[PDB]
């Protein structure tokens, strides 16, 4: 496999994409996209929001999941039906039928935006996968291994592609390289990536 434990489902969300994007716009009308500030003081080039009971955010110079959007002081918007259903279909196809995400981080990449190499280790049970849905412009996803200096591999993620990051791949260092500018008929000029997470304690 390209990444042990990962299940790549190319175009899995292609048919759902128009509805997914409508729902991104609805979520963002309530909890707007914002460029968060990292613990080191840098404003991220990616802009994010969340839906579900919990949302991933900066708070007090750390990362955590919160039931309240610090920008609005209101709950994050509820998980849209289209999100819930797509995630469950993908996770079930990939062999995680009990995956029940309570958070969905919505990440908007403008041209030039990137995500530096990192791990997602803020979740309480790292045996639960993360389901990652790409929409719009294509991006190069890089990933290594469990160690920061493991050799990097790269793959293009295109509109509609879903990856279920389970098993070992759940813990790999990964990132997204600077987004090339272009046109997409449904997102116009950007990429969105949805990452579904089980963030609450059992
Ligand atoms: O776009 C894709 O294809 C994949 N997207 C992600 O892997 C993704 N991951 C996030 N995770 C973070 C965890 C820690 C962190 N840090 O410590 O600085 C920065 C980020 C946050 C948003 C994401 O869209
Ligand atoms: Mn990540």
């Amino acid at each position: 496999p390209l990444a042990a434990g990962a299940v790549i489902l190319r175009r899995f969300a292609f048919n759902a994409a128009e509805q997914l994007i409508r729902d991104i716009n609805d979520v963002a009308s309530q909890s707007p996209f914002r460029q968060m500030v990292t613990p080191g003081g840098y404003t991220m080039s990616v802009a994010m929001t969340n839906c579900g009971h919990l949302g991933w955010t900066t708070h007090r110079q750390g990362y955590l999941y919160s039931p309240i959007d610090p920008q609005t002081n209101k709950p994050w918007p509820a998980m849209p039906q289209s999100f819930h259903n797509l995630c469950q279909r993908a996770a079930t196809a990939a062999g995680y039928p009990d995956f029940q995400p309570d958070a969905c981080l919505i990440n908007r990449y403008a041209p030039g935006a990137k995500l530096s190499l990192h791990q997602d280790k803020d979740e309480p049970d790292l045996r639960a996968p993360i389901v990652s849905v790409s929409l719009g412009l294509p991006a190069i996803f890089q990933f290594g291994g469990l160690k920061r200096n493991d050799p990097l591999k790269r793959l293009l993620l295109e509109h509609g592609d879903v990856v279920v990051w389970g098993g070992e791949s759940r813990l790999f260092y990964h990132g997204i390289q600077p987004l090339k500018a272009g046109f997409h008929p449904l997102t116009i000029d950007c990429r969105y990536n949805l990452t579904f997470r089980q963030a609450g304690k059992k």
